[PDB]
């Protein structure tokens, strides 16, 4: 799908390895990943389906691309889960948001989230959640999100 | 598998419909759910797999019910969903969801036992971490289960 000022958004592809690992670095440690592992990863992500006239993908890994040079400007994913509560409802989980360093401050982060949400709600999610740091509560509030709890973790 | 005092933990089954909907109401709105809807839901949960490489089979959904052996009634339920990422070397992240302890079994320490088991399930699969969201009232409880504060949960409905 097309977006303004010459960027567009589409699902991630096997050939995105270099650029995606590069923009994900902004988020954390990505490590060594071989083209083969990646293709298997991408084929899993392209075949994993959520039992539901809709085809529902569990993983929806997006990259926003600068059409100018076909360079990945940002990536984000939304994972779909089917629960029992809410009449066997769907809950979306936005994960791994990263705006590439040379593309910061151009509004792409908010466009990416908007798209992930759109994707989640079209599938029928009764809600979409994500976790963030306090310093980013404001930003997600601008994307229409609300404070809803606390994130707990165990490594 | 078998827990202390006559309780045991296993994967949810199609026959668990009435009791689990009942204990989940403790959490929130469960709604109308036909036995057929449930079996297909159950069939999905028992078929959905997380791509590995090799010889251990990873289930995306791990819907557990702690059962009172005395009367085969569900004392509690919890689930840990398994996600595969690109970060952390195509890492695995566990996400604990929908924890509920049945009303007639509150205060028996089942909640903590349930959490401990989900964590074990996730770590055996290889998760580099396991996360969940909760209310501030329950931060203390999750701190006792070995979790630590990690961020803020945002939602949009």
């Amino acid at each position: 799908m097309s977006l303004p000022d010459g960027f567009y958004i589409r699902r991630m592809e096997e050939g995105d390895l270099e650029q995606v690992t590069e923009t994900l670095k902004v988020l954390t440690t990505v490590g060594t990943i071989t083209p083969e592992s990646f293709c298997k990863l991408i084929k899993y992500w392209n075949e994993a389906t959520v039992w539901n006239d809709k085809k529902i993908m569990q993983y929806n890994p997006m990259v926003i691309v600068d059409k100018r040079t076909e360079t990945v400007a940002a990536t984000g994913n939304i994972i779909i889960e089917r629960k029992i509560i809410h009449e066997l409802g769907l809950c979306g989980h936005i994960e791994d948001i990263a705006v590439n360093s040379k593309y910061q401050g151009q509004g792409l982060g908010k466009l990416l989230i908007d798209q992930l949400v759109t994707i989640g709600f079209d599938y029928g999610c009764y809600k979409i959640i994500l976790d963030c740091d306090e310093k980013n509560v404001k930003f997600y509030e601008k994307c229409g999100f609300s404070n809803a709890g606390v994130e707990m973790q165990i490594r």
